C-alpha cells in the first residue's frame, strides 16, 4: 500500500506541465478496440493502472496487446466472452467489455458491478440499450449475459437519462448493427466524440458525436487504424486549480480549451488570469485574490463532476462561501470529512456542500477513497502547514500518470513511499 509523503510550503506551484491523453477516452477506445479485426494502434494513451487492467482484459479475451507511448491492439484472435468478478471489481469500466463482444461475436458475459460510495451507479440504461439493439440479457449469478442471434439490429433509442458510459455502449456495439441506429438524448462529453472518431478511423460511420443525437450507420466489420486518444481535460483542470490555491502561474501544454471552458469561466470567476493558445492553457494567480465560486455539475459542457472535489478545495481556501452542488453523484463529498482533518471548514446538506473560510491547511493522515478526492487531498497537502500523509495512493494512480513527478516539477515536496 504506497502513500503519498508531501511536505507543505506557502511557496505558490509554478511551471509548466504536460498533459496527458484523457483516461476517460483511452479507457472506451481500448474497449472499442474489441471490435476490430485488424491491428490498432491508439496513441498518446495515459498510465494509469486502469490502462493497464483493461489491457490485461484485452488479453485475457484472447487479443494481442503492448504498450508504450501507443498501445497496440490485434483483436482479430479474441476467443473469450467473458469480463471475471475479480476484474469488475478492480475497475467497472470493464462493463464497456460487453457492447462490442455481443455485437461482434453474439455472446458476451460482464459481472454486474457492486456498490460505490459516490452514488447509486446502475447500468440498466446499458442493458437497455443492448436489449433494443435485439439482445437478450439475463442476470445469472452476478453476471450480466448477453446473446444475439447474429447481428445486432439498428433502432431507435431514446435514452432515459444522460449518461456516458450507456452512450459509450449501445455507439459501439451499434457500429455493427445492421442499418441505422439513433441514439437520442446522448452525453455530450469530449471523450464520447474521441471514441466516435476513433471509431470512424477503424472504420465505422458514427455521426452527431458532441450533439444530444448520435448516427450510426452499422456495417459487417471493423479494420484497423491509429488514433490519437484527447488531452485529458481533467488532469489539465486539476493543475490548473493547483495553481490558484497556491497563488501560482502554471502553463499546462498539450492540451485545449475547448475542453473545458466551464472549468476556465469558473477559474476567471475565482479571479485568476487564465491565458490560452493553439494547444496550451495558462494560469496565473500571482497578486490576484482568490474568491469563492457556486458550482453546479451537471453533463458536459457544464462543470464535471470530475472536477468537483478540486473545487471544493479551491473554495475552502478562497475568502467567500462557495456553494457546491452534485447532480451526478449525489453522495460524492468523501474528500470533505479528510479536508476538515486538515482543518478545512465546509458543512454538506444533501447533495449541496456550502465550504466556509479556513486560515489554513495543516498536515494531516488522510486517506484516498476514489481518483479525484485523492488528487484533491495531494494538492491540499502540497498547500497545508507540515507533513500530510496521503494513504491508498493507488486510487490516484488508476487516473493519473505520475502526479508526483509531475506537482515535483512545480516545485511540490512530494515522495512516493511504500509498505
Ligand atoms: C470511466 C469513465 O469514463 N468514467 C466517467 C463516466 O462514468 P459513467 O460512464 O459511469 O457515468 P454516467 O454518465 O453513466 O452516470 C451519470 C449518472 O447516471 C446514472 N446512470 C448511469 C448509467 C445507467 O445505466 N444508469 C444510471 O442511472 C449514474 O448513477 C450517474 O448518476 O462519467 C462520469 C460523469 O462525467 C465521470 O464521473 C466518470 O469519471
Ligand atoms: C465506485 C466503486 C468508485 O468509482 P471506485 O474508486 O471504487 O472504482
Amino acid at each position: 500500500m504506497d502513500k503519498f509523503r508531501i511536505q507543505g510550503s506557502d511557496k505558490p506551484l509554478s511551471g509548466e506541465v504536460t498533459i496527458s491523453g484523457a483516461k476517460n477516452a483511452a479507457l472506451p477506445i481500448l474497449f472499442a478496440s474489441l471490435l476490430a479485426e485488424e491491428p490498432v494502434e491508439v496513441a498518446n494513451v495515459p498510465k494509469l493502472r486502469d490502462v493497464d487492467t483493461t489491457m490485461e482484459l484485452l488479453k485475457r479475451l484472447g487479443a494481442e496487446v503492448s504498450r508504450n507511448g501507443s498501445v497496440h491492439i490485434d483483436a482479430s484472435g479474441v476467443n473469450d466472452f467473458c469480463a471475471p468478478y475479480d476484474l469488475v471489481k478492480t475497475m467497472r469500466a470493464s462493463i464497456w467489455a460487453l457492447g462490442p463482444l455481443v455485437a461482434r461475436f453474439g455472446k458476451g458475459q460482464v459481472s454486474l458491478p457492486g456498490g460505490c460510495a459516490i452514488g447509486a451507479r446502475p447500468v440498466d440504461l446499458h442493458i437497455h440499450g443492448l436489449e433494443q439493439l435485439g439482445a437478450t440479457i439475463k442476470l445469472e449469478e452476478g453476471y450480466v449475459k448477453a446473446e444475439v442471434d447474429g447481428r445486432l439490429k439498428g433502432a431507435h433509442i431514446v435514452m432515459d437519462k444522460v449518461s456516458v458510459g450507456a452512450t459509450i455502449t449501445v455507439m459501439c456495439a451499434a457500429t455493427l448493427a445492421e442499418g441505422t441506429t439513433v441514439l437520442e438524448n446522448a452525453a455530450r462529453e469530449p471523450e464520447i466524440v474521441d471514441t466516435a472518431n476513433f471509431l470512424n478511423a477503424i472504420g465505422a460511420k458514427v455521426s452527431g458525436m458532441g450533439t444530444d443525437t448520435i448516427t450510426i450507420e452499422g456495417v459487417e466489420r471493423l479494420g484497423g487504424g491509429y488514433h490519437e486518444v484527447v488531452a485529458d481535460r481533467i488532469e489539465t483542470g486539476t493543475f490548473l486549480v493547483a495553481a490558484a490555491v497556491s497563488g501560482g502561474k502554471i502553463v499546462c501544454k498539450n492540451t485545449k480549451a475547448h475542453l473545458l471552458e466551464a472549468v476556465l469561466a469558473k477559474l476567471e470567476e475565482a479571479g485568476a488570469d487564465v491565458q490560452t493558445g493553439d494547444d496550451w492553457i495558462s494560469l496565473d494567480m500571482t497578486g490576484r485574490e482568490l474568491k469563492a465560486v457556486n458550482i453546479r455539475t451537471a453533463p458536459h459542457p457544464a462543470f464535471p463532476t470530475d472536477m468537483q472535489a478540486q473545487f471544493t478545495l479551491l473554495n475552502m481556501m478562497a475568502k467567500g462561501s462557495g456553494i457546491i452542488t452534485e447532480t451526478i453523484f449525489e453522495n460524492r463529498f468523501m474528500h470533505i470529512p479528510e479536508l476538515q482533518r486538515m482543518g478545512a471548514h465546509a458543512e454538506i446538506e444533501g447533495n449541496t456542500a456550502i465550504c466556509g473560510d479556513t486560515d489554513g491547511l495543516s498536515g494531516a493522515q488522510v486517506m484516498a477513497t476514489d481518483l479525484r478526492a485523492s488528487a484533491s487531498l495531494v494538492i491540499a497537502g502540497c498547500i497545508a502547514k507540515g507533513e500530510t500523509i496521503v494513504d491508498r495512493i493507488y486510487h490516484i494512480d488508476r487516473g493519473y500518470d505520475k502526479i508526483e513527478d509531475k506537482l515535483t516539477a512545480l516545485g511540490a515536496n512530494i515522495e512516493r513511499v511504500h509498505s
